């Protein structure tokens, strides 16, 4: 029993070391292209791509396109967009049913921050969504190129 | 004994929370300049350099130039090459014995994906190896500049 | 007991795996924009900004502008500057009292590596500090754009 006790004490020190070391690396890793908010992490690729390409990049990386589900998440995402000074694509589209935006899973939106008058399906061909540097949303043509930002 | 149990129960909760956090941060880390395959991790510096300089960058970083040892590893590396649209240097050279490519350790290749007609030692001076966006290999002069991709 | 001893072995296995995985990840993260020295880590954003903007970026990331406090730290920082071939801003300034450089906290410098003749407050308007590829320091106008390097 004393042997196991010694083992536990050792593990406690090793875990404490990992926690401290990892806490430091979290900050290092997110600088300058990442943003943590709650349990979610947004990270930009630093370049622009059309929706389909951006979506694939995020999915293959084990995440998905930025999908802010609260004002707080949206504000965090906005910080990255502002820092890079490039509007970015969100994950939602109304490709299936015009006028009804959904997440990649098909679920309807639980949050939105549409600019006044949006979505307006301008030209009758805007089924993707972009977030501006001011944090507001606008439906935009999926064929256009916007900043690639994924969430993990 | 009873106190040790709860101590173990607690410590493991912390470790599993650490495992989850670490796993999330690893995915974030690899986007968009890295690729994991098995226990190996490829990461590109995002710029080009001549072989000697590229090799030094990887060694100083605690790794080595990309050394795909299987079709799976080659495919993973190919993803970075395609993403950057820049052919990359591999670690192998036939500088010691012309025609015989080896890893930095001196060991002979256990896998190769030479493009048709390669390695041809063009000009009688191609002792380094580059991987194209199509995943195939070609021997090339070490003085040329290619994408820097290290493996860890 | 025999069950506790079993749980401990599993826990030990999880911690040992994390130590190996974390160590590998650290190397990946630092390549190619980071440098570890002592308990400090320098990381460059890979781009240039005026002092105020560079300072805010580091602060918002949970760190601060590079603040070498020893020859060892300065040498580590110098590596990033050399690697990017771009002089970088340090955190210190004499904005409060001309001729007296201080850290962000307000404390006086505990180490300096001024190039010959510096600081010279050229034009009567140099209150910020930059580090050259040779590791030496020079006071520079805060409005100029230099490589952003933060410390964590
Ligand atoms: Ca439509
Ligand atoms: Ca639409
Ligand atoms: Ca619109
Ligand atoms: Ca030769
Ligand atoms: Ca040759
Ligand atoms: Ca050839
Ligand atoms: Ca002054
Ligand atoms: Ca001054
Ligand atoms: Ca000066």
């Amino acid at each position: 029993v004393a042997s196991l006790r010694q083992q536990v004490e050792a593990l406690q020190g090793q875990v404490q070391h990992l926690q401290a070391a990892f806490s430091q690396y979290k900050k290092v890793e997110l600088f300058p292209n990442g943003q943590s908010v709650g349990e979610k992490i947004f990270k930009t690729a630093g370049f622009v791509k059309p929706f389909t390409e951006a979506q694939l990049l995020c999915t293959q990386a084990g995440g998905q396109l930025a999908s802010p589900r609260s004002a707080a998440e949206n504000a965090a995402l906005q910080q990255l967009v502002v820092a890079k000074n490039e509007a970015a694509f969100l994950s939602m589209t109304d490709s299936k049913t015009e006028g009804k935006f959904t997440y990649p899973t098909g679920e309807s939106l639980v949050y939105s921050n549409w600019a006044p008058g949006e979505p307006n399906d301008d030209g009758g061909s805007e089924d993707c969504v972009e977030i501006f540097t001011n944090g507001k949303w606008n439906d935009r043509a999926c064929g256009e190129k916007r900043l690639v930002v994924c969430e993990f």
